[PDB]
């Protein structure tokens, strides 16, 4: 849904847009406009359409003067710079000509530069397409801006972060306006710095509503909502190790920018992933293969194997597809199996604050430190569970971190770790001697759920969840997710972005609430980047050690 909408940009405003005639073309990007090209775009789709041939904007390469040059690039310093490089001085045209496409709004001293540039005479397409996001996923969107944590949550990056905070902002109205959304903006009250943050994505939608009134369109666009959360909403979700696959795999795994060596790339171009993803382990291998049995079973007590050898190598392209995800399903339990099991049954009763049986839990101690004394365990897991601990406790003192800090031997670099979280708005140091924080995320202060998980070690719920369905139905508290404005082939459309990163059990969420708690309505969820419990720590890391 999302991610084909970027794919009509591409195609149609810039592909398309520029063939007049069948003469070779060539495709210039920079680092991030490939990215979100590759996201919605087939190599061959635009390769059979007159582009022969991809270059980097950045690292020179070879003069083709007889060719016209494509030009797909972020309006920055260095790539203006090239750009008008390549076109430096005239008998040396690096190419015959130039259609140029920002992805975002260029600054208008470059602009200038440019206009004036010794490239003026073979600019023979000038736009900007506004497309300032990766569609990770046609529910998921990241403006894959990691430091934005980091003003946020660090305080002496407070100032000089509002550049950061506004880019933002208008990166977040680039997918709406790529949505046609022109959407009512709701914010959580409870972390005052979302307000000036809701101010600023508004203000750069108005630009884009005042330059196109059919922004938000009829088509129940009018309902459309863009809430906007602090990362410190939900500090339990980003900290489990959650069992659904991709949630899982990206945890336990070494899947770097999203491949799964042993390589493969884990994309929704995958159809089968697509499939899998959200599934619980328990049950991928053993569905997988029986997809597999499904594939063979259309073409492929005595068995004949003769088939098999026969029209075998001629799908070798495919039933590679089952093969990696065996392997990843395999991987993660292996990983599982290891240290894994052990440490889901503490973190779910932290994380719930009752037991299995319904039981509020209690003796934590007694599960926790045997944890934290297994030297073979990783450290990062052990900061992992006693931030749960403490969050659950709502708040512990110096003493005590002090004594968890021990037990666990966690190098004073990581110990502030924890410390840190309470940056978000966690409660992590008991008195404070300040006032008491609201822990909305725990269980016992959000709406009931059914007692019966289909599995002991997954019966939490993202806090994330209650609130889409509640907006969806429009039971979405005002008094914690006020209207900054006051009251409050279609949508309803809930854009939730999270400034802090969102994990994949929250992505699982956006799809499980979409394909069901329907009333038209569909959740589209996005943030500043893609969390992992690891990377979370990480992130947490660098405010008490940049």
């Amino acid at each position: 849904a999302l991610k084909t909408a970027v794919h009509e940009k591409i195609m149609n405003d810039v592909v398309l847009a520029v063939k007049k005639n069948a003469e070779w073309k060539v495709l210039i990007v920079d680092q991030l406009s490939m990215r979100m090209v590759s996201a919605c775009c087939k190599m061959h789709e635009i390769m059979s359409e007159g582009i022969t041939l991809v270059e980097d904007i950045n690292r020179r390469r070879e003069p083709l003067p007889l060719l016209e040059a494509v030009y797909l690039i972020t309006p920055t310093e260095e790539s203006v710079k090239c750009l008008m490089a390549d076109f430096q001085n005239p008998d040396n045209p690096q190419y015959r000509g130039a259609h140029i496409f920002f992805t975002e709004a260029c600054p208008e001293e470059l602009f200038k530069e440019l206009c004036k540039s010794t490239t003026a005479r073979f600019i023979k397409t000038l736009k900007e397409i506004n497309i300032a996001f990766l569609p990770y996923e046609s529910q998921i969107f990241s403006l894959d801006s990691p430091d934005t944590f980091q003003v946020y949550y660090n305080p002496s990056r407070a100032q000089g972060g509002i550049p950061n905070k506004e880019r933002c902002a208008e990166q977040i109205a680039t997918l709406c306006a790529t949505l046609g959304e022109y959407p009512s903006v709701r914010y959580r009250s409870d972390f005052d710095e979302n307000a000036s943050f809701a101010q600023l994505v508004q203000q750069k939608l108005d630009a884009y509503r005042a330059d196109d009134p059919t922004m938000g369109e009829g088509p129940q666009k009018d309902r459309s909502q863009l809430l906007i959360l602090d990362r410190g909403f939900d500090p339990i979700s980003p900290l489990l190790h959650e069992l659904t696959f991709q949630a899982m795999a990206y945890d336990l795994l070494p899947i770097e920018n999203d491949v799964y060596k042993y390589e493969v790339l884990l994309d929704e171009k995958d159809d089968l992933w697509v499939e899998m993803r959200h599934q619980h382990i328990a049950v991928v291998s053993q569905n997988v293969t029986k997809k597999l049995k499904q594939f063979a079973d259309e073409k492929r007590g005595i068995k004949d194997l003769s088939q098999m050898l026969k029209k075998m190598p001629q799908y070798q392209k495919e039933l590679s597809k089952y093969s990696t995800h065996l392997h990843l399903a395999e991987d993660c339990m292996k990983q599982y199996q290891q240290h894994v099991d052990k440490l889901c049954k503490v973190e779910q009763d932290l994380a719930m604050g009752t037991d299995a049986d319904g039981e509020k839990i209690r003796d934590h101690m007694r599960n926790i430190v045997p944890i934290l004394l297994d030297q073979k365990i990783s450290a990062y897991d052990k900061i992992r569970i006693i931030l749960l601990y403490i969050i659950h406790k709502g708040g512990i003192s110096e003493e005590n971190l002090a004594k968890l800090v021990q037990h666990a031997h966690i190098p004073a670099e990581e110990k502030w770790i924890i410390n840190d979280m309470q940056n978000l708005g966690v409660p992590i140091i008991q008195d404070g001697g300040r006032r008491k924080i609201p822990q909305p995320y725990h269980t016992h202060n959000r709406k009931e759920r059914q007692a019966d998980h289909t599995y002991q070690m997954s019966r939490w719920t993202p806090y994330m969840k209650d609130i889409m369905e509640a907006a969806v139905e429009d039971k979405l508290d005002t008094r914690h997710y006020p209207f900054l404005n006051g009251g409050g082939k279609s949508g309803p459309r809930l854009i939730i972005f999270v400034v802090g990163g969102i994990s994949y059990s929250e992505m699982r969420s956006a799809y499980e609430v979409t394909q069901t708690a329907k009333n038209n309505w569909e959740v589209i969820l996005g943030s500043t980047h893609i969390l992992t419990p690891e990377g979370l720590l990480r992130d947490l890391r660098k405010i008490s050690n940049p």
